């Protein structure tokens, strides 16, 4: 009926009743579970039902359901859809919707923070140059000299028969990846394609491992435009290690602000194709995935060798040892620079508290176990031992096709 | 594209389609509305038995390339006739062997499946007493332990029968350390084993008071109270744990047993149910070093080891837990190697599982796999399986969980 959900460390049991509010299919069926897949495989009455549902969520949130304002607002939406095939959100509704989308994101371990989100309304944007201005302001605000503040900037919604506003870059801060003819890649291999798009739109490339990319910003049915971010806007942290003096000589660094810019924001059936958002990093994102993934910077062996570890055999656990010191260096360096960051133990502990808040508030919480459990030391964190139910609620952040 | 799940490896960029999943006749816990993949346990008529039986016989004859043959059709008739007159049927020896291997091959939670074709199947379907089960189990342990050069094996006891009680081994594993509840509410020994420990005592076992007291076996023959059997200590190979450079680690007095021999799972083949069919392989080091030793609800030694390592246990950001865990895993690997007892680290194991996935893609068009269980509990993304999408589904023959007999 409703899923019984158990924590195996504590022996405690909840029932998820929130999942009954899901109106959107995931990829699983009784025959086979597809939960480990990264991406999904692929009229007015439909929009109207999503709109009413959202306005209802909204007025319930301010505890004014059935108010005159509530009924009038539903009529406004009804009237606008019926006449125009679409409608528009009020700023306060947009603010609520943006927070709910974050709250509903099953892959986010940082949702304890969901109610604290600065929302910049950029729906009065008419050009790539204007998008750039809004993005620079977003970055300045969120960066805040290292005392990071979560924020989202929302550009004009999609409209029928008109191209979307898009930011082509997957994040506002990305390091170039330059594909050598010698097969290899210099920089971040995750960004080979975006790096190449930039160059062919007139960017003069560098030749470094950590060259900050320009943004490709696209206003509707126009070719994207190139904008270089003012270097003083992009806060970066040089990596060093608290005891291993040689670590700094590796010339490693990372940027402060994780600002994701290729996701679609869906609120009440309306779609916001450019709505970049940022919070702060969990250390494993950088220390484990970005720096140690074999298809990213892949620095494990280098660090292992500097640590004089036995690289010849798996059973020396040289990979594990190097990874741990790498994560420590990331934590140490961010802490030294006074840049906000959270370790994977602290983050998962807060998420457990979040699950409990959400159980009392909504009778459940959608969560993606494979993404909530950190990429090192999994079972050493409480979320490993916690069963989770994954489902899609709306407002939602969604993936969308690359615009090229 | 193909109308089957597309499966991607994000490390290598490679793509496969799973067509094997089409062979699942048993639903799992998920629906289009919500994924329940992270759940540990989610929740005969002759007609029903017969189709499971026909399916298995079909699988058997395919595996020997005689599908459609005279011997194939005769075996079908024979099974149909046997169910027709008795309500059940019986497996030929070679069918049992094939089925036991296929159940292992089909287990989505097992990372060790590269080994699936190497399984010694001991037929114990003649067993008629609890004493005899014990003899069979001791023989299994001796064969499988092989003085440290471990060999995978399963011993199969008589199947469930109409109007007759089950053969059951009450213990979850052939080797289990006692868990003694203390007055302060804490547990001495392995907290995982509190219930079986107390059952052993209720059934007459004189309890020790150590952290590593090996439990006796509670063995149950049909329609009888279970009987208590003490394993001769020389049959139970254990490994004292030391660390290659941290000299104090040996002084901790930790140890683990060599043989992971699981004994409470039901082996289902062709509709037949083998309620007692203990099987054993060898350990992956993380099972001992990470879960059994560092789970908060297991031995929970993380903080103790971190203090010995002089780490800052007052703050999460020192990564004291991660550091201690790595050294404990290393100690397990070092100690087993020193003792010449078969063991596999989580890198070697996952690498071989990636090879297994490729073998099965070509052999069967897919491989059912539970990502949450396949990815090791430390260093997740440092292993190749983390970056491999997987499809999970139930195939038969199968190992299944079954209710505790009490
Ligand atoms: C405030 C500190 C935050 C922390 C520590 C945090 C943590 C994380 C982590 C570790 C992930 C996994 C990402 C990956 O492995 O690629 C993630 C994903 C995600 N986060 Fe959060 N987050 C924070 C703030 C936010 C904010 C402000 C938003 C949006 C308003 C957000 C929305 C999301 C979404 C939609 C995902 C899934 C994205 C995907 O599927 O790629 N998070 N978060
Ligand atoms: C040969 C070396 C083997 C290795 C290294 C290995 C490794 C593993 C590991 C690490 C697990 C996860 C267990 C847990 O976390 O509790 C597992 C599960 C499992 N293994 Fe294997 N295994 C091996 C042999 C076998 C054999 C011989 C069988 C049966 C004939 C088998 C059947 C299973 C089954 C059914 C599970 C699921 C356990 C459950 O759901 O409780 N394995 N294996
Ligand atoms: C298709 N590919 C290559 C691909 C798809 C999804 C991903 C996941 C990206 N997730 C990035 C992301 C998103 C939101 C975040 C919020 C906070 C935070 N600290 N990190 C965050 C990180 C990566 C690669
Ligand atoms: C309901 N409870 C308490 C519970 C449920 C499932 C489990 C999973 C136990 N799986 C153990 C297991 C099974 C088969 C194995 C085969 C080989 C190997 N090395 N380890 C192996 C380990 C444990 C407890
Ligand atoms: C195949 C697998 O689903 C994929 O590698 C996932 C696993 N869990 C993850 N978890 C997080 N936080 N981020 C990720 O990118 C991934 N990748
Ligand atoms: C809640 C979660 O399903 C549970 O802790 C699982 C996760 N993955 C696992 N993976 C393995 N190999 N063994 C386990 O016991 C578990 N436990
Ligand atoms: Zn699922």
């Amino acid at each position: 009926k409703f899923p019984r959900v158990k924590n195996w460390e504590l022996g405690s049991i909840t029932y998820d009743t929130l999942c009954a509010q899901s109106q959107q299919d995931g990829p699983c069926t009784p025959r086979r579970c597809l939960g480990s897949l990264v991406l999904p495989r692929k009229p007015a009455e439909q929009l109207l039902s999503q709109a009413r549902d959202f306005i209802n969520q909204y007025y319930s949130s301010i505890k004014r359901s059935g108010s005159q304002a509530h009924e009038e607002r539903l009529q406004e939406v009804e009237a606008e859809v019926a006449s125009t095939g679409t409608y528009h959100l009020r700023e306060s509704e947009l603010v609520f919707g943006a927070k709910q989308a974050w709250r509903n994101a099953p892959r986010c371990v940082g949702r304890i923070q969901w109610g604290k989100l600065q929302v910049f309304d950029a729906r009065d944007c008419s050009s790539a140059q204007e998008m750039f201005t809004y993005i620079c302001n977003h970055i300045k605000y969120a960066t805040n000299r290292g005392n990071l503040r979560s924020a989202i900037t929302v550009f004009p919604q999609r409209a029928p028969g008109r191209g979307d506003f898009r930011i082509w870059n997957s994040q506002l801060v990305r390091y170039a990846g330059y594909r050598q003819q010698d097969g290899s890649v210099r920089g971040d291999p995750a960004n080979v394609e975006i790096t190449e798009l930039c160059i062919q739109h007139g960017w003069t490339p560098g030749n470094g491992r950590f060259d900050v990319l320009p943004l490709l910003l696209q206003a509707p049915d126009e070719a994207p435009e190139l904008f270089v971010l003012p270097p003083e806007l992009v806060l970066e942290v040089p990596l060093e290690h608290p005891t291993l003096e040689w670590f700094a000589a590796l010339g490693l660094r990372w940027y402060a602000l994780p600002a994701v810019s290729n996701m679609l924001l869906e609120i009440g059936g309306l779609e916001f194709s450019a709505a970049p958002f940022s919070g702060w990093y969990m250390s494993t994102e950088i220390g484990t995935r970005n720096l140690c993934d074999p298809h990213r910077y892949n620095i494990l062996e280098d660090v292992a060798v500097c640590m004089d570890l036995d690289t010849r055999t798996t059973s020396s656990l040289w990979k594990d040892k190097a990874a741990v010191e790498i994560n420590l260096a990331v934590l140490h360096s961010f802490q030294l620079a006074k840049v906000t960051i959270v370790d994977h133990h602290a983050a998962t502990v807060s998420f457990m508290k979040h699950l409990d808040n959400e159980q009392k508030a909504r009778g459940g919480c959608p969560a993606d176990w494979a993404w909530i459990v950190p990429p090192i030391s999994g079972s050493l964190t409480p979320v490993f031992h916690q069963e989770m139910v994954n489902y899609i609620l709306s407002p939602a952040f969604r993936y969308q096709p690359d615009p090229w």
